[PDB]
């Protein structure tokens, strides 16, 4: 890491991040070890990707914030509005090129695989596919698909396991307006507070985040796992703000976040770190991940073009063919 950069980062003190809570992916062990090992001191305001978008655009010069972590579909919205400012990063030789723009605007730094978190208490009958979700009465908790990467993926996932693919979400809009019509979804995020109430009954979720929301709540409370029909994989990045008012500190943060010991971190979290086959992860982690055979009908987008433009139109088909028909 150059010192240089260190130091520039140190004058400026601190990084003010966008959604990258504690919580999500093992964050909490990252912004520890800037303080730990650099002194550079951080807070950050939770939101979903299109809102930090929209933030950094709105705030310019008086940014709030200098970083921020998007869905794989938003790195070219960022760099569209005009919020992105490139940082390859010394690793940036072994992130793959499907998980990477040209410039270094964007680079996903690990991957997940949409999964269901289910009550024990109330599902009795535990769905293990995206079909048997349309059979029973309880509550979908999908994610809010306007703003939302994971909500946004969680629709994707449900289209796969119908037979579609990322050029034509149709099908998965026909789904949801199913459920919608039962008077069974809910269109929020899951969240470690509404998991510790009860209230998430079946929720759509990243399976990084629904093994990390399960181990704060209760392991015996909630089950964890990839619908066996069909899901998505794919993958964040983050996005270092062209107005950032720490631009050196956000540049340090994301080459850490990309070092071995950043990936590390990820993995402790229950993410699947980009660069997984240049580190030497800890061998208690395997045991924590579910069963191989889950991932069976989990696929990557082939199409990134197709899924960026699919993703961008879905927030108002949502509005328009899932809200409008709530019971
Ligand atoms: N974590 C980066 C933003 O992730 P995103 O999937 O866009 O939003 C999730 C929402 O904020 C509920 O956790």
């Amino acid at each position: 890491i150059d010192e240089n950069l260190i130091k520039a980062a140190q004058a400026e003190g601190r990084v003010n991040s966008l959604a990258m809570p504690d919580t999500w992916a093992n964050w909490k062990d990252t912004w520890a070890d800037l303080k730990n090992l650099y002194d550079i001191e951080h807070s950050d305001t939770d939101m979903s990707s299109a809102q930090e978008i929209a933030k950094f655009k709105t705030e310019k010069k008086n940014a709030s914030g200098d970083i921020g972590d998007v869905g794989a579909s938003f790195g070219e919205i960022a760099v569209k509005q005009g919020v992105a400012q490139p940082f390859k990063t010394s690793y940036w030789d072994q992130i793959p090129t499907w998980a990477k723009d040209k410039d270094g605007n964007w680079l996903l730094a690990y991957t997940g695989t949409i999964a269901f978190i289910v009550n024990k208490d109330v599902v009795k009958d535990i769905p293990k596919t995206w079909q048997d979700l349309l059979k029973g009465n309880y509550k979908i908790t999908v994610g809010d698909v306007s703003v939302a990467a994971q909500a946004v993926s969680a629709v994707l996932a449900a289209n796969y396991a119908l037979g579609g693919d990322e050029k034509d979400l149709s099908p998965a809009l026909a789904f949801f307006n199913t459920l919608a019509k039962q008077g069974r979804l809910v269109n929020n995020d899951v969240s470690i507070a509404n998991l510790e109430k009860g209230e998430v009954e079946v929720g759509l979720v990243w399976d990084f985040n629904g093994l990390g929301y399960r181990d704060k709540v209760g392991k015996d409370r909630y089950e964890v796992l990839i619908p066996a029909d069909g899901s998505v994989i794919s993958g964040y990045t983050t996005i270092i703000n062209k107005y950032a008012k720490h631009p050196n500190a956000a540049k340090l943060a994301r080459e850490f976040i990309l070092s071995d010991k950043g990936q590390i971190n990820l993995a402790k979290g229950y993410a699947r770190p980009i660069r997984i086959d240049h580190i030497t992860l800890p061998d208690d982690i395997k045991a924590k991940l579910l069963p191989s055979e889950q991932y069976k009908n989990a696929r990557a987008i082939k199409d990134q073009k197709a899924w960026e433009k699919s993703a961008k139109e879905l927030p108002q088909l949502w509005q328009e063919k899932v809200i409008v028909d709530m019971k």
